[PDB]
């Protein structure tokens, strides 16, 4: 017998790095 | 008959960096 | 037949979490 298909695409990554500061509050 | 599907394939690599958080507070009165 | 080869590379993981909070606006 000839071999199987190919498997399942695998599962998605992890989620990313965090991101950067938000902007700067406005002024007082 | 043929044989079984192969094993899953690899995990997928990280998704992208985060975005930006919320701005901060006023400044104060000085 | 032998078992088929491995499947295909998941899918990239979501974005990272958010970033902190900016800092505070300019001085009054």
């Amino acid at each position: 017998g000839p071999p199987g298909p190919p498997g399942e695409r695998g599962p998605p990554g992890g989620v990313g790095f965090p991101g950067p500061p938000g902007p700067p509050g406005p002024p007082g």
